[PDB]
């Protein structure tokens, strides 16, 4: 575990990351994607072997001895506003228990479903408190990461409030 397990934000590529394992915003066949994916199979493409898993599951393949866990957030495109709900859920609370099961002292996360699967919404809040729900009870320093400074900013205040 972390000596003060915590919470920070950084608004930057995931693929420059500074912690033991990644988190992929995955789609369920494996291929390379579009937005984090790319990023991620741009710097990790071996961990893509078989990494194929359905929608609310992570499924974790090594990149040399760097684990990249695949998880796989439900497109709101395709799925109703509760049944996706569920499912983004799920997605995170197997990212719990793969970070728990590598035994990891830091995690590199991005916010599922807000990217092409957000079927155009805003999902920040919705996504960032489903990765909460799920990561609350690990003792890694998470490390979230995004792209706009306003989400950077939002994602801040959120975690700070808690403290
Ligand atoms: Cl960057
Ligand atoms: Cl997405
Ligand atoms: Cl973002």
């Amino acid at each position: 575990g972390a000596m003060a397990p915590s919470y920070r934000v950084k608004r930057m590529d995931i693929a420059k990351n500074d912690e033991e394992c990644v988190v992929n915003a995955a789609n369920p066949r494996g291929l390379p994607g579009d937005g984090v994916c790319k990023a991620v199979y741009k710097k990790w493409p071996e961990s893509f072997k078989n990494s194929a898993t359905p929608v609310g599951t992570a499924k974790t393949v090594m990149c040399g001895t760097y684990p990249v866990i695949h998880a796989v957030g439900p497109n709101f495109s395709n799925y109703t506003e509760s049944e996706g709900d569920r499912e983004l859920a799920a997605a995170y609370r197997e990212v719990a228990k793969e970070v728990t099961r590598l035994g990891v002292n830091s995690v590199a996360i991005p916010l599922l479903s807000t990217g092409v699967y957000s079927g155009g919404k805003d999902r920040l809040t919705q996504s960032l408190n489903h990765l909460f729900t799920a990561m609350d009870s690990t003792d890694a320093d998470v490390v979230i990461y995004c792209r706009d400074k306003e989400w950077e900013k939002k994602i801040s205040e959120a975690i700070q409030m808690r403290t």
